């Protein structure tokens, strides 16, 4: 459902957020 292009894009806050 398209929900692949703007899920990397995303998880890009994950790494930061992350820590």
């Amino acid at each position: 459902f398209l929900s692949l292009i703007p899920h990397a894009i995303n998880a890009v806050s994950a790494i930061a957020k992350h820590n």
